[PDB]
């Protein structure tokens, strides 16, 4: 199985506990269909050199494995799930893929694509093609456009379609169609894989209020932190709060919503502020005058907790969550020029994945932030990720923890 | 000297003769000042990872040197020239640099920068900082903005500021100020270096009609080919024709002007059509319905030859220059999808540098084009240049031939 023997379900109650199991996706053929005219639509800053991007991704996975982490590749998880699923589920996956296609499928193309999918020889090939997009060339048909079904090029950013939340999961209604389509795989594995089937959901795509995993943080057993960003709205955090209170087994007690600049290229809270050790946070100064906070009381706030403004400065707000003096590390370090802060913030300099408290993985390119982290006593495991970085995410964006060991607070 | 023993002046009478000496520039500190908000202004598609871009450039230079080519780095050529120049010339280089600064310098900043440049201890440091740009930090002053003098980030594209044309040169009035500033160095080396001082100029920056080197091609001893592009105007080619007829030592007989798509990111003729062997040419089909041609008669067209429409299709037009049937190789090869042609054309897939007939150097990333060239009998010497490619130029754009061996047609 893609899961090691100790994996006994979703268990993510911090951003920093020793990482046990994690979900990633090496970009497949879907990034080969990114064209110059569609960069804004497809959510890329520039076109990736595909072979090199895959080589970088393998280095990232190799570093995670060198740290005894169980790395689950999305394609393999979906295929494994497909293989053991009922025929009813196998069939509905293909039907829902067709109904949710972009561009919308004509009746004739729906039949042609269905047959093509059904004829794929292995479940892995079926999953690869559904992620890749489908051309008229793949189908052997004449058409006036080359892409009969668009790629889901952002799939390598597994942070975003769903988020592990304690021992439950939130499966999201994403902002843009190009990414909403990725949640088909999320619903499928959680609804059918024996090791995930019993996981309770606190959000699902049908709710239609925008939220993405890059905005979701599990600071400790009591407090969740969710961004109010270009991708997640405050009203959506309000619905999340309602769902959590409605779930009697869910033990979180508070949600702090954090406002960030609504930049299309720094679209989630994790591109502005992350927690990397028990008391260390990495942030971009560019957000200094935009940060704003709201608290939700999941215990004594009623069945529908409302967001209450918290006027403390960022440091005091963070202190109210961990009850220790926080250490705030700025992008590019003390003394950096505005140009250096803008450049390293642009390349997702805050977006490190913590694999144990104070030990993080992220791109080698943000050298001043790497040095700032090391000076603050955080160990940095860099990897070359220049091509992957053009998709506007770093290691945190490219991962979704499935299980972490308890933190000794 | 940066020039090897045999160099005896500009000698470029073809696009393909065995390359003997060539001018390049490894991107210096100037590319560290490219910020997200200024990408369009500075002419970049995305920000480069500077360290990796310099390593890629060293690999390009290593490939050139392995083919017995004298590679001249612009910084070293300017410093060598400065060390041999009259005090009047050394002083005027500084004054013209200040006069042409962007942003325009206040009188106070003009004095502070002049003093700072005069205090540099070596000519190479002086040249490096003029290219890099100058910050308030470099000067140790307080200022409203961090850049007191902007970088010239595009300097590594040495194809553009001036072009070798037979045994003369065209020093250009470029389209945008961010690049016009680079011509300061072109004028300096040709006006002062003993090995370049007798080179006749057929164009100079004071002429104020736009033309850039990526548009200039020397097909053979008789025919020049100049693009009408986003950067070079037909009226400028007309002025160039007038200048060549006035120069009684210049032996070219004809200029063919080739209209190309006016795309901001494919801005020169050499991003649409190049000549790589005696009868082989590489082109992007995206330009098919845009190519249009004009001829200038430099022999019997009077003192001011005018552009005369040439209605031949591309194949016939090229045949009228080389006097035999051309082989036209399309970007990405026969059978490529439109997505592939769009992607490889975008990454300057036509922009190869020929180092001898039918032997070219270009980025490894355009794999389908590299395969099409090899299938057409052209040897490709690829190098990894993904970061350099984000500047929207390939190997031809990163080089300016100074001398080539005669071609045996």
């Amino acid at each position: 199985s893609v899961f090691d023997s100790k994996f006994k379900g979703i268990h993510v109650y911090s951003e920093i506990g020793e990482l046990e199991s994690v979900l990633v996706h090496e970009p497949g053929r879907e990034i080969d269909y990114i064209t110059p005219a569609r960069l804004d639509e497809l959510l890329f800053s520039a076109i990736l050199e595909s072979h090199d991007a895959r080589k970088e991704h393998k280095q990232f996975v190799a570093e995670l494995k060198a740290n005894d982490i169980n790395v689950v590749e999305l394609i393999d998880l979906v295929a494994e799930t497909y293989d053991l699923a009922s025929q009813e589920a196998k069939d509905k996956l293909i039907e829902e893929f067709l109904e949710d296609s972009e561009p919308v499928l004509s009746e004739e193309h729906k039949v042609v694509v269905r047959n093509f999918l059904k004829a794929k020889k292995t479940s892995r090939e079926l999953v690869e093609i559904m992620m890749a997009g489908i051309t008229k060339y793949d189908l052997g048909i004449e058409a006036d456009h080359e892409l009969i079904v668009d790629p889901m090029p952002n799939l390598y950013f597994t942070r975003d379609p769903f988020a592990s939340v304690g021992n439950g999961v939130t499966i999201h209604y994403m902002r843009y169609k190009v990414r909403q389509r990725e949640t088909l795989f999320s619903r499928f594995v959680f609804s059918n894989h024996p090791k995930l089937i019993n996981t309770p959901w606190y959000y699902d795509p049908s709710l239609k209020l925008s939220i993405e995993g890059g905005d979701v943080f599990i600071y400790n057993n009591d407090t969740l932190v969710v961004g109010v960003s270009e991708r997640t709205d405050l009203q959506t955090v309000t619905l999340l709060a309602k769902n959590i209170v409605a779930n009697k087994e869910c033990e979180f007690k508070r949600i702090v919503a954090i406002n960030v600049p609504k930049w299309t290229n720094l679209m989630h809270l994790d591109t502005w502020l992350t927690m990397l050790d028990k008391d260390k946070f990495l942030y971009s100064p560019i957000a200094n005058d935009v940060f704003k906070f709201w608290d939700y009381d999941l215990v004594n706030g009623g069945a529908e907790p409302q967001p209450v403004e918290n006027g403390l400065p960022l440091e005091g707000l963070l202190q109210s969550i961990i009850n220790k003096k926080p250490v705030l590390i700025p992008i590019a370090g003390e003394g950096a020029s505005q140009m250096e802060i803008e450049r390293e913030t642009h390349f997702d300099g805050t977006n490190y994945l913590a694999i144990r408290p104070g030990v993080v993985i992220g791109y080698s390119r943000n050298e001043k932030t790497n040095a700032a982290l090391e000076a603050a006593g955080i160990k940095v495991l860099p990897f070359h990720g220049n091509q992957l970085s053009l998709g506007m995410g770093n290691a945190r964006c490219m991962s979704m923890p499935l299980s972490r060991k308890d933190v000794k607070w």
